[PDB]
């Protein structure tokens, strides 16, 4: 919705946000979410998100589809209307994104998702590119348990020519809402056949705010199957345009640049990550 | 409506041009189309904007969207009649913008809509852009908490990866339509995924006419995403075409340059504006 | 309809249209369609302009929208046969431009619409463009004045984000033709938004015919908005193939240089126009 | 439909193709299909031209529209089967063009059309282009008035901002189709609107075929509005290719080249045209 | 259908299909599958070509259109089956191309078509092509008449400016069909018109496949329209590639070069061909 | 569906991956998956591919088409479902690719599908491609008997102008389609027609995972019609994006370069092929 803002609550929001990337206890938003998308009511709409057409599909809080809801409204602080109507299988009446409210007046953050190597990551979305052909698989990997810590990611595969990869962009954005509402830390191998369909193009537009919402972090490789050119330039911007942080390769064997928004007109922090490959080209990221 | 003047009628259209800016007091254009908007019969569709597809969904001067409306018209004193009819949530008949005159005979206007540092500020739309990822986000808070003054501004959230951030189109014209109802300052973070869908083509060539009318203001930022090359060149000029006044960063860290339209056919003026940073990236536009 | 010449005819129609420009009175040719026009019968169709889908509105001779009208037959003196029928306001049956004829065996022609400063202009449509983010506004309305005469000028204003500007397409084309069927100067400030859709492909292409035809002249400004490169010399361009006259202009201030199309094959002249500024930007064009 | 040849069937045919350029007299092709016109069954579509959507619009022998027909069916020498149907004012079966065989075997010639200042003059599609905005218009009237002879010529008009020109596609398809049917020698004054629509480009498809089909000969006006670049060179390509015969302008005042195809594989002639202008423009083309 | 081989039955292949070209009897192909097509029970769909839409027309073994046809499957060695079914003039059901095999197991052929001048020439599409405005026309013709040899060859003319052409893609095909069900050599003169809609694109892709299979040949002209730049290094491009045999002019005039492809995977040929010309234009290919 | 791990069960997973390439016996992937096909209900859809609409048809185990299949879902480990439903010939609800597991913890193998030379070669898709016109045809069959070693090669031919060549894109994904599922080593001779349609795109998105997860292997020929300039760099890039292996031609007569992706985040091999012509262009690839 609309926020209204004087001198003195702008001034709060902005230490809240500030907060909430840099003291909060890393992944303390995620279970927040969790506790209020548990105490939403069954069987309600709580995620939409888009197919390939640029309609949408609709999940409850268990990941599970909803295809027939009739029309229910809900009136906002802001005096805005929410309205959701679920028919066929398709929204016949909402919008994309979370469909219930994760954050209330605490917006524009990127909630801690974990801390690794002594820096603090955002949750939302972080995509690895770079210097194309490069090893931005093991790299999201490596990112993806380092990042779940003491928890499992998880990986959504989509898109390559290998075994078992799902290729159909319908049951990609399945697989993302389930991921999300799900896990924290969750990992796409490819969003090469993402960029164009109106519901790709959705994705790159909902994706990072859905998660810095939900307060999860989704780890993106793309590989610019583009020229080896400057064409790489082009993509890092539309990269950096969509992506809470992003993840590029450098001219240095192993090393790539981590560069993160850490809220809504905060600072962009940079850092840089050393890798090495181990026996079956599982990579590790180092710390100390 | 048309309007017919021959040399003694326009200069007095002119002159009182010139005084909508000039010499009116701040945000008293504001004050006085309030007073228009709320003697409107009450359910009179008040407002039309376009959602993605093209169609225009309708306000009543409460900031609440209208379903349904017979059909009804309007004489003008030009001869002309208008038309307004809503069937299923959408206008059957009618034009976007505003459904009830505001403006009478006195158009062409940029009313004076505050004054801060020893400058006026037009109404209408302000675009905030320049040489890419910069400080726009603090920018178009600063100008709002200034510009509003005593009043608090209005927040409209769309298209950042960031937390409790909207990225749905219809929701965001929805935000902007209830923002000009309510209120005479309004900050737009991010114009991004606007600039195409029709209903995001009608945005630009809508806003600034409805703002400029209303006695608003819609401060929006636009963080050319597109490349750091002179593409930013074109970017400036949609920009300076679509907007009532320009805000475009310069040379010089913290300095960003003031470009107005002070009305139809008059001098477009030109000011500069020193800022700072202080804690959690809050900005501070120097005056004296 | 189509025309058949030899040698003879052929020669007194030049001769009749040099003399529509060169030596009728100025206005004569307004005050004859005017004529034409009243004497119409009632409800009769007699005007269709394309809207932004495509598709054509009609208007009778007190520019009031017809929006049933059963299918009706007219045979010309050329065999041809001309079909009107509006249904559910928009046109089933026709063609976009003039549904009654004011033109009859004298065609082609650019009818004198005023005189002044010792020059002829002519009606039909004239675009002032050149030089990006120059006086266009102020030098229209100058022109309008001064062509009006002793007579007030209709100014259409469409697509600039200033208060009480329209920015919806088939308001304006509305405006256009009620413009074109009551008076002899109109101005339109910016056929900006305009250059695209069916509707304004149309109007582009309708434009210059229907004013020629009724002898009355459209003062239309065209502001570049592309860059301010050699792509002005493409909307010249588009701007000389589509208008009757064309005024643009130059390396001097306040200067402008207005060439005329005489009519059908004749001559195109050249005249240039020095301009100053007043009191609240109002621009007068020097005379003597 | 097709033919087959052997060695002495294909000299017989290419000597008449090559008689029917230059040695049977001046216009007797148009005479004979004129013939076989007027022995058409009365209400036979003989005629079908595409409009703006790219469906056709059908004739008979007196170039009266046809709006309903019942299907029928007709078996050439070939095998091959012609169906024509028309139904609600399109054709619903058939194909455009001529619908009655006016060639029969003797088909690839360009039928003399008429002889002036010692040279023969094609029938079919001639197009007058070249360095732009140069004296086009009157060019093809002197053309016009010297090819008809003893006869008039019929003027087309269209696309060009000037009193009582037709500047809706549909409007013009109808006056072409008309023209063709009735008349030898036919001028368009602006092939500007046309080169795109489906309609457009199937006229461009079409007409060349269609008159020299007919032995009429088309003199159709197209100023590249285009750039005056080497884009002229593009346009005079085009022109070549769609054309039966090119007239084009040269860096000489009033001389013009004129190139014309005789006839099927035969041998391509160029000539020089001088011209000189007298009283209101009428351009005299120069014989002895 | 697929078929499967291990090296023993792979060198089978080719050395059939090297029989196929460089030791059958010419024109053998042509009356094997002419035996094929005449033992096809009366009724059965032989032929289906892509119309304008995109949309398929069939034909049986006279060459007659088949408008209603209950649908029919075929199961085929392959396992896989055939089904055809035709209602309301268009394929219902089955595939663009042959519908009975004409081939069987002997596919990837270039079968030899005719001798003439000590070199064997395929079956196939012949496209000539090569420095603009030549002549093509006249060259098609010449090899028509050659390649028949003791038979006549069979004109397809659509798409130019010339009396009796046919310029309706939809004539076109059904000319095209008809040509390669009854005659063993087809001209068609210019394949311009064509290349672009849906039926034309087939056409480009089924062609070469049909006429091969049929073991007709097809000698198709393709005057380049675009420039004479190095745009016709791309036309060639694409001529070669939907080609069996490419024919182009050379920097020699009268020289042609003739470049075949004698089969899957077989050696590409060259010879050149020298000619000139005779009375009427009528060109004749010098052998000894 | 979506896979969950930590640093030990993804440990495990890329030794399993390793191995599936490197040392798994050769063939053994198709030969279990041959199994998991055989053990599948009769009846139950296992394939579903995209035909030029984009729609999709679905095979079963024998590689017959299925037209009719009551909505079925299945609830996988992951806890989405999946959802089978087959009207009217086509898919009504499910997704491309297979639709009964083939692999199911096992994802992100390239498993080996032959060993030939001293080489190990990935099942999956391999585009054989680079510096045009040369002899890659030839060498996809050799590739094909190669790898089929003790068993035959299935051949799908299409878009080339030859004898009995389908030209029909339906066709070819029907042939696609049955080769994999009855095949372990396909040939498909011209990717040419197929890189553009949705079928098209969805054929190169698909096949590469399709044809990896069935561990089968489809050699297909990808001769760059496009000029011969550095557009073949673009093919190869397209190619190298959706093909598990590449095999590109050299400067060095009859040697080409394959490029091999051995798995998920895997290695990437090269090795050089030394090949040369026999009789009626049989190539061989030389081993020792
Ligand atoms: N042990 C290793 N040493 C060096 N490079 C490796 C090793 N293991 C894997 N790689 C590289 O990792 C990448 C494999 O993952 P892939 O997804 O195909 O790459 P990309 O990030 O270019 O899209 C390849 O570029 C491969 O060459
Ligand atoms: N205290 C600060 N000092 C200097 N720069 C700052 C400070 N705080 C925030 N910024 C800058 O403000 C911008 C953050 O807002 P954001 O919307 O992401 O930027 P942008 O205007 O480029 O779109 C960043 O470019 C960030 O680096
Ligand atoms: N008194 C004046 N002296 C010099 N320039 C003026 C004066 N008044 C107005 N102008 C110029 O007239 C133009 C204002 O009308 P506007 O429609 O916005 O311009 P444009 O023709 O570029 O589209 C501006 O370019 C403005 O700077
Ligand atoms: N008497 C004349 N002397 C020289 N030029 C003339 C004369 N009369 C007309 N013209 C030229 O003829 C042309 C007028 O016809 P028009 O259709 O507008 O031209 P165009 O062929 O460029 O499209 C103009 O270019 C005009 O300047
Ligand atoms: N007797 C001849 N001598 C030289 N050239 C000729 C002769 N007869 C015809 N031609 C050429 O043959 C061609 C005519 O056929 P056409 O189809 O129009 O040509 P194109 O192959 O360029 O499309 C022309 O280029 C013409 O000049
Ligand atoms: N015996 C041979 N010696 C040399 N080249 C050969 C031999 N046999 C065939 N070729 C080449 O193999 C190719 C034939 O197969 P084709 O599919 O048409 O080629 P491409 O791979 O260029 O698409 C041709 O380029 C041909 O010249
Ligand atoms: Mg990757
Ligand atoms: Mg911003
Ligand atoms: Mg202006
Ligand atoms: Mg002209
Ligand atoms: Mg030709
Ligand atoms: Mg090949």
């Amino acid at each position: 919705m609309i926020h209204l803002y004087d001198a003195k609550s702008f001034a709060k929001l902005r230490a809240a946000q500030y907060a909430a990337f840099h003291t909060d206890a890393p992944g303390s938003w995620f279970d927040h979410t969790s506790g209020v998308l548990e105490s939403v009511e069954d069987g309600t709409p709580v995620l939409a998100i888009g197919v390939e057409s640029g309609d949408a599909i609709v999940f409850d809080k268990n990941a599970q589809r909803i295809v027939a809801y009739k029309e229910k409204s809900v009136k906002a602080e802001d005096g805005s209307v929410s309205v959701v109507q679920v028919e066929n299988g398709f929204m016949k009446q909402g919008h994309r994104g979370w469909l219930v409210d994760l954050t209330g007046e605490l917006v524009g953050c990127s909630p801690v998702v974990a801390e690794f190597g002594g820096h603090r990551y955002a949750s939302g979305m972080v995509i690895v590119t770079g210097k194309g052909n490069s090893g931005k698989t093991p790299l999201v990997h490596a990112l993806g348990e380092a990042l779940g810590g003491k928890d499992k990611y998880a990986t959504v595969r989509f898109g390559e020519p290998l075994s078992g990869y799902n290729t159909d962009f319908n049951v990609f954005v399945d697989d993302i809402a389930r991921a999300m509402l799900q896990h924290r830390v969750i990992v796409i191998d490819s969003l090469k056949n993402v960029i164009i369909s109106r519901g790709a193009f959705d994705l790159l537009s909902d994706i990072g705010a859905m998660a810095a919402s939900r307060g999860c972090v989704v780890i993106a490789s793309l590989n610019p199957t583009s020229n080896d050119d400057k064409i790489v330039e082009l993509v890092k911007e539309a990269s950096r345009s969509n992506s809470t942080s992003l993840v590029i390769s450098t001219d240095v064997d192993g090393e790539w640049q981590v560069l993160t928004r850490t809220g809504e007109g905060l600072q962009r922090l940079t850092h840089t990550l050393q890798t090495s490959y181990g026996e079956h080209s599982v990579l590790t990221i180092h710390t100390s």
